[PDB]
């Protein structure tokens, strides 16, 4: 039959090439060479017309050789497609989006896709079990530093697959002042304000970081809202010292009333400080026990900066009753700590290590043809390339982190290690998060309605989706190539997780689908909620030191000498500034707005679409009751959530 062949090729500055690419349509029935159809041109749409005179009936495949003269010149092929002209049938979609290198045959099954037990005739098994070993071949696991989550194999960006690597446009898009008031004052907080602020929200902070109440409100709706929790109980570490019994009893009152509030940053106890050119540097592991108000705010009420000693006397309790100085340094050490665990918890191994995990697992166990790998893998964009990037001068030796950060230097890694253990699959979804850690109900919290909202969003369109290829739990059960997936990611890459709550197998559509929504939220609003406040709540130094000089107090004398002797330096206060300010200038994929169809249907374009509508939606809405809101919370708004973890 007369069909309308059409190649796409990439846009990027070397998607083009000067060899000429051969053409097979192969059907059910027979297959035809078109030989040598194209050279090539980058950002191009080549279509032609060509009549076969042979039945090949529904088509499955497009196979191609890129023939090189001297030299083999890379393509990045988008798609190819096949419209047979006359005959009443759709057009053949031939996803490929990747670079073709070499001169030898490659195969692009139809877009369709479908599951081993979902192609009975097993018309596309050979080619899905060549393509794994050769992707097993490709990405394989390995190991930063021992004791973490397995990321992807190789120690340079040249070992990544060609695929992984930034297209040529935004890897070169991608890539003192203060110097000069070099020799300027350091003796009061308002030297502070010779940084340079960027932001409505950073201005505020500048303007009202000591309020008690944009203290407290960070651990709603700031950078970092995975710590706080309603207490159950009152903490074991809070032991009173004597004649503290008035606290404990409006302690006891807001636990009664259930309005008692937690964030515990135990995590950081027994991490090695970083040394900072031969000066040591410090941490603590404070605890903050917040109260909410019927009227909306969530106040501090007690700061204990370290752990009770067994066989010792319990440490001081620091209370905004205390002279302003005490009470301003101990807010001071909770924000400095909350930045060390935002950043090596929270965003990298939350965000970005769990991304990866799924990432490589992903294009180990599911072939392109597969559903779930359709689905998945916009979320994986550029995951690789970025992590990569990190471990080579952000958390590596002697990299930016080392540099400046208190849990520089080796303690960042203990971290990192020691919180492995806290991966658990519930803290990942929402629903469960944030029931376990009592905040479903609190209206202040504008981080937990957004992430539920956004989780539901996703939910829907992850199930409609699996729901065209998995009819039956026992649909799910049946697929090998799922279940490797789902053991690839919590055995493997995760090293045990099935300890943590992490499923070793799914057994249900949907618990395939929780699992699959698990993924794409850590990959999207997971980062996002935790990456876009970076710019607002860390670069007024004060509200987050990347270090401290002296050690936690023990004592309530301190003064706004002992205040500043501790704070960060003009140097690392610079330093922070520039970290942060750069690593957050922010081209980008909005969540679901990914270009690049790998399915052919008009259903699983549907699902996409209402998906789309969805997010629109939330945005708008979003939109508007941050307008009549004091601080807008915007960094769950789908217009700004990204599409996978890449900055
Ligand atoms: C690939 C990003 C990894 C992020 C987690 C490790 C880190 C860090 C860091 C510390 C202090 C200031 C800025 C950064 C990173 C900022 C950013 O990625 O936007
Ligand atoms: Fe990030």
């Amino acid at each position: 039959g007369v069909y309308r062949v059409c190649v796409s090729t990439g846009a990027s500055i070397y998607a083009g090439s000067k060899n000429k690419v051969e053409l097979w349509l192969v059907g059910q029935h027979g297959e035809v060479e078109l030989g040598s159809c194209l050279r090539p041109t980058r950002n191009k749409e080549e279509e032609f017309k060509v009549n076969v005179s042979k039945y090949l009936g529904s088509l499955l495949f497009v196979r191609l050789r890129k023939k090189h003269f001297l030299k083999e010149d890379a393509w990045f092929c988008n798609w190819i497609s096949v419209q047979a002209l006359g005959a009443a049938e759709d057009k053949y979609w031939f996803p490929c989006y990747r670079w073709v290198v070499g001169d030898g045959v490659q195969s692009l099954p139809v877009g369709t896709g479908c599951t081993t037990v979902g192609d009975p005739q097993g018309l596309f098994q050979k080619h899905r079990e060549q393509e794994l070993e050769e992707r097993r071949k490709l990405y394989q696991w390995g190991s930063w530093k021992e004791g973490l989550i397995l990321n992807v194999a190789g120690s340079k960006l040249t070992d990544l697959p060609v695929d992984e690597r930034f297209l040529e446009d935004k890897k070169i898009d991608f890539e003192l002042k203060n110097s000069l008031n070099i020799l300027a004052p350091w003796k009061t907080l308002d030297d502070f304000n010779r940084i340079f602020w960027r932001s409505k929200l950073a201005r505020r902070v500048r303007d009202s970081w000591q309020e008690d109440s944009l203290f407290g409100y960070q651990f709603l709706n700031g950078a970092n809202p995975m710590l706080l929790r309603r207490s159950v109980q009152l903490p074991a570490r809070l032991v009173f010292p004597p004649g503290m019994e008035e606290l404990q009893a409006q302690l006891e009152k807001e636990l009664k009333a259930g309005t008692l509030f937690e964030a515990d940053f135990a995590l950081l106890d027994n991490i090695k400080a970083n040394v900072i050119l031969y000066c040591q540097q410090y941490l603590a592991a404070p605890l903050v026990m917040l109260k909410l108000q019927p009227d909306g705010k969530l106040m501090p009420m007690v700061i204990q900066l370290h752990l009770p000693k067994i066989g010792s006397s319990p440490p001081p309790l620091f209370l905004p009753t205390d002279p302003p100085m005490v009470w301003l340094l101990a807010k001071c050490w909770v924000r400095s700590s909350d930045f060390q665990v935002h950043e090596l918890n929270s965003h990298l191994l939350r965000g970005h290590l769990m991304a990866e995990v799924f990432t490589v697992a992903t294009m180990r166990c599911l072939p392109s043809i597969h559903p779930v790998f359709k689905l998945i893998v916009p979320h994986l964009r550029y995951t690789l390339e970025i992590n990569v990037r990190a471990r080579n001068g952000l958390v590596s030796d002697f990299g930016i982190f080392d540099q400046i950060m208190s849990t520089g230097g080796g303690g960042h890694v203990q971290l990192l290690q020691q919180a492995g253990a806290f991966l658990t699959y519930r803290s990942f979804c929402p629903p469960d998060d944030l029931a376990d850690r009592g905040l479903l109900g609190v209206e202040s919290s504008f981080y937990a309605q957004d992430a539920l909202r956004l989780w539901e969003i996703i939910s829907r369109y992850v199930q409609g989706i699996m729901g065209l290829y998995y009819k039956t739990d026992e649909a799910v059960r049946d697929d090998l190539e799922l279940q490797s997936w789902c053991r690839e990611i919590t055995e493997i890459g995760l090293q045990g997780a099935q300890k943590q709550g992490f499923p070793t197998s799914l057994q249900s559509v949907a618990q395939a689908c929780h699992f699959v929504t698990m993924c794409i939220f850590t990959c999207t609003g997971q980062h996002s909620s935790i990456h876009l406040g970076q710019l607002d709540w860390f670069t007024w130094v004060p509200n987050a030191p990347c270090t401290m000089r002296l050690p936690p107090p023990t004592t309530k004398d301190a003064t706004l000498e002992t205040v500043m002797a501790t704070l960060p330096n003009l140097k690392q206060s610079s330093l922070q500034m520039s970290i942060v300010w750069q690593l957050g200038r922010d081209i980008m994929v909005p969540l679901g707005q990914h270009q690049e169809e790998y399915f052919s249907g008009p259903e699983p374009r549907a699902v996409l679409e209402k998906f789309r509508e969805e997010l629109a939606i939330m945005d708008k809405e979003i939109e508007v009751r941050n307008e009549k809101l004091d601080i807008p919370y915007e960094y769950l708004r789908p217009s700004i959530v990204e599409n996978s973890v890449a900055i």
